């Protein structure tokens, strides 16, 4: 059973400028979602400190950065909170609606798409680099859900019926044509180095065989 929603109209609005804009300085997506992994270990991390069992789903707290070549999608797991159902159609699209708005009024002015997260949207860079997203999330409190949108103004979620995650998030990027780049290792290693060196959990690349 499939749900579709529509996005709200400045995400669908910031969507569209991230997948038509001519820009080039696209490995920025790699260091948002590594950014987002990194907050969402962190809450679950704090969360532990008052109760040890949010930790019964797994207690190893880490990024994993998986290029597949043949399937041509780049996958970042993390260990972290989570998302809900309610989290993944209605809520966090709520935060980020005065975030998008904010970035969109920026880029009017002037300012570059890599400032993207210091508006804390920084998913949404996925699309310079993915025609398709699917986000498959577990949360203590909720099931295991497989969020997805092709853009376009619409995405759906679904009860994911796949392997069991635990905790956390899997970020499945299918890359655009050109966009293969970003499969490569030592493309992976420069960008992570450049961006991500500071990243407080451990951050593994998944060399293909
Ligand atoms: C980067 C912050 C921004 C706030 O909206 N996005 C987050 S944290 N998550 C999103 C909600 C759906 C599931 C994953 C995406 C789409």
């Amino acid at each position: 059973e499939v749900e579709t929603f529509a996005f709200q109209a400045e995400i669908a609005q910031l969507m569209s400028l991230i997948i038509n804009t001519f820009y080039s300085n696209k490995e920025i997506f790699l260091r948002e979602l590594i950014s987002n992994s990194s907050d969402a270990l962190d809450k679950i991390r704090y969360e532990s400190l008052t109760d040890p069992s949010k930790l019964d789903s797994g207690k190893e707290l880490h990024i994993n950065l998986i290029p597949n070549k043949q399937d041509r999608t780049l996958t970042i797991v993390d260990t972290g909170i989570g998302m809900t159902k309610a989290d993944l159609i209605n809520n966090l699209g709520t935060i980020a609606k005065s975030g998008t708005k904010a970035f969109m009024e920026a880029l009017q002015a002037g300012a570059d798409i890599s400032m993207i997260g210091q508006f804390g949207v920084g998913f949404y860079s996925a699309y310079l680099v993915a025609e398709k997203v699917t986000v498959i999330t577990k949360h203590n409190d909720d099931e295991q859900y497989a969020w997805e949108s092709s853009a376009g103004g619409s995405f759906t979620v679904r009860t994911d019926t796949g392997e069991p995650m635990g905790r956390g998030t899997k970020v499945i990027l299918h890359l655009k044509e050109d966009q293969t780049e970003y499969l490569e290792e030592r493309r992976i290693k420069e960008i992570v180095k450049k961006h991500s060196q500071f990243i407080g959990y451990p951050i593994t690349l998944f060399v293909e065989k």
